[PDB]
């Protein structure tokens, strides 16, 4: 007697656990429990996970259906689940996507000066630094002030709500709701201010006295606002984070992107296919029965789409471990999902990373781990895999 | 095939695992394997913890021999393991253990000051507070700074060498070095500062100009600095932390604590009983053979005493788990070890503890956590177990 195999196999984000090639190699859809005790079917392999992303019968929406079974408690209101369907329904799809491009002008000359900032900083004060806590995090958390378009001393109570926010918890999380309350009535004080007129609040305060969204709710344009801080912060964060140590684990690739930054972008995006720091399978219920492989998922099951069961399976990305900037289908990965939910930060995502990285090369040529790896911190229950610090000297 | 039992057996510092009954009733001394691949002994009764640090042929000193089976790595040099015979040795104990009770005039009002404006910035802020981050730990903080006779505004610097000064490490870690490095050099100018005239340093710093120290070095007077200063506060802090835990998770003791504070100091000795923070068993080498229970156990071999094996022992405290403050051997457990390296912080410990306790019940009688036990992240690989933050509300 086992018990019915447990999902997250590992919260450490450094390495894959061997389990997973042999999971997909032996039953790339199977059975599994989650933390709150639901069943739900963890698919692991590229072809299957593509299937399920590219069928919205698989739904995120009705992820959040009362009675459903759960890989974690909600962490916001039901309704905010279907928070991009909300947003296009309102006519604030494209307002909002073109907002958080990395393309507003001084936009990516900000992200420079910030990253190098943190980076004079850290050097300033003498090893050893914190990548995470000290460099990562905050160019994340100022990338999103700006793209906001609200004060830089926002930020830091913002992103405090994110440890809780981001939980992947069996239960209710109280905090959570009292950080959710104070952070939309935050926005929706934002949406008042006059002085805010720029970024993603400044447009959208526009559009709010606009005649065409007179019947738009205050409540969705505040949700927009702290739903798109959270993601873009916690996602490009952790994302720097762990790609920092992929990166640092690697003085060869490293020396490469220090000597020829020109192949930073190729490397940023086997970064990202590699990276673990989606913590777990991205939720799907099913709206009808569906073949998935040799399974029948029947209308009511929860499905877990497994980004590194996609994204290291050799059948797509032969020597799936390797980090190689010459691979003829490089943007091809599932880290920003696929289909309906496609991440709509992308781009943004991509140049917070390319920046990043740029700055600390340059800076930090050196750079390197100031513990063994095998002291890093993983954080626990979280939506994303991420070390506590992420101790470098250089 | 298995492999040899590994140690430790949970980082999570809120409950004892069932296996440790189970060990102490089979086995309560056994073989075990270390972080480092070393073998060693795992003692877990009462009788054979006591025995164990009763008998200094169980060495501290000699856990710091060249090629000994180790624990851990060292994160000092290896000299400083032997810290306090040092100071015996160089005829500082009295002066040193003086200056670290809790009786110096004002320090425990400076405590309870320190308590309650930490106390009155989270009430001021809002919930949820972090317990360890924004109380526990700058209790700790301020209250070593006061008790060696330092800055204040120096206490941060020498707090953040910390997650890495105690890691429980299988290999040695750089920045442990760097770090201490830096510290020595902070502690040897404090001793040259002629503004330093109170506290431990002010006494080792006159101490140092007395002719009867002449030959002492002044590194080792150093040395006292920073290895009181990081075994006091990370001591403190992480105890308090986790009995806050035991505390939130006890209601009605909570209430009765609130109501009859003159059971707090019987409290804190339960609690103390109870806690979970140290991670490992507390390290010797045999300089003999020697039987311990079925056991010889050979000259050279390592043996780890673990405190909650001692003090879960329900022959020696029965109904183990629970905190009953009306025991008739109260203060007969090992929270601060026993025999030669008793520790010599204990009467500042329970008074940081008590000062701590009652003022958060005064000012947060409602005070609970703000989420499921179970999404506390436990830090590992470190010396004591702590969760990462501790979210309440009130
Ligand atoms: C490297 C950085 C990032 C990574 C790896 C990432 C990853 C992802 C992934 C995998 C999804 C799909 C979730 C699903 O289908 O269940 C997603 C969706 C999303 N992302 Fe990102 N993301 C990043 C950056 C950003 C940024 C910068 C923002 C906003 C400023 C953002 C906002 C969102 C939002 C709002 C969704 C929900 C889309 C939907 O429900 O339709 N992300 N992200
Ligand atoms: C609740 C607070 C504390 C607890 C639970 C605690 C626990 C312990 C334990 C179990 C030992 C024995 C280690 C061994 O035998 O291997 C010890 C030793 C020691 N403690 Fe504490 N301690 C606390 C507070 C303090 C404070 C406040 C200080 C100093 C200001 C301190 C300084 C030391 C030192 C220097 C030793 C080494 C003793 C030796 O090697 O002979 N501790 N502590």
């Amino acid at each position: 007697a086992t018990v019915l195999l447990e999902v997250p196999f590992s919260a450490r984000g450094d390495r894959i656990p061997d389990a997973v090639a042999e999971l997909r190699t032996r039953e790339p859809i199977r059975k599994v429990r989650t933390i709150t005790g639901a069943e739900a079917w963890l698919v692991s392999s590229y072809a299957l996970c593509t299937q399920v992303l590219e069928d919205r019968r698989f739904s995120m929406k009705e992820t959040a259906a009362a009675g459903a079974p759960r890989l974690n408690a909600l962490t916001v209101p039901p309704e905010v689940v279907n928070n991009m369907g909300n947003i296009a329904d309102a006519g604030l799809r494209k307002a909002v996507m073109k907002a958080i491009t990395p393309k507003a002008p001084g936009l990516e000359q900000f992200l420079r000066d910030t990253a190098n900032s943190l980076l004079d900083n850290l050097i300033t004060e003498g090893a050893p630094a914190d990548l995470r806590n000290d460099f990562a995090d905050p160019l994340a958390t100022a990338l999103h002030c700006k793209v906001l378009g609200i004060p830089q001393e926002d930020g830091p109570k913002l992103f405090r709500s994110l440890s809780i926010a981001f939980m992947s918890s069996a239960d209710p999380i109280p905090a959570a709701k009292i950080n959710w309350d104070r952070d939309i009535e935050y926005m929706a004080g934002i949406l008042e201010n006059p002085n805010i007129t720029t970024g993603l609040m400044g447009e959208l305060s526009r559009l709010r006295k606009d005649p065409a969204y007179s019947h738009v709710s205050d409540e969705l344009f505040a949700t927009i606002g702290v739903t798109f801080f959270g993601a873009g912060v916690i996602s490009t964060g952790s994302f720097l984070t762990t790609a920092l140590i992929s990166l640092i684990q690697r003085p060869q690739l490293r020396n490469l992107l220090h000597e020829k930054p020109e192949l930073i972008p190729a490397g940023v995006e086997e970064l990202l296919r590699i990276n673990l720091a989606f913590a777990d399978g991205l939720p799907r219920l099913a709206t009808a029965d569906i073949q998935v492989g040799d399974v029948l998922v029947r209308k009511g099951e929860l499905v877990l789409v497994l980004l590194e069961g996609a994204n290291f399976d050799p059948e797509h990305f032969p020597n799936p471990g390797s980090i190689e900037l010459d691979r003829p289908n490089p943007t091809s990965h599932l880290a920003f999902g696929r289909g309906q939910h496609f991440c709509p930060g992308s781009a943004l995502g991509r140049r917070h990373a390319q920046i990043g990285i740029e700055a600390l090369l340059k800076k930090m040529p050196g750079v390197d781990l100031a513990v063994p790896i095998d002291q890093l911190v993983w954080r626990t229950r979280f939506q994303r895999r991420i070390p506590e610090r992420l101790p470098v000297l250089w």
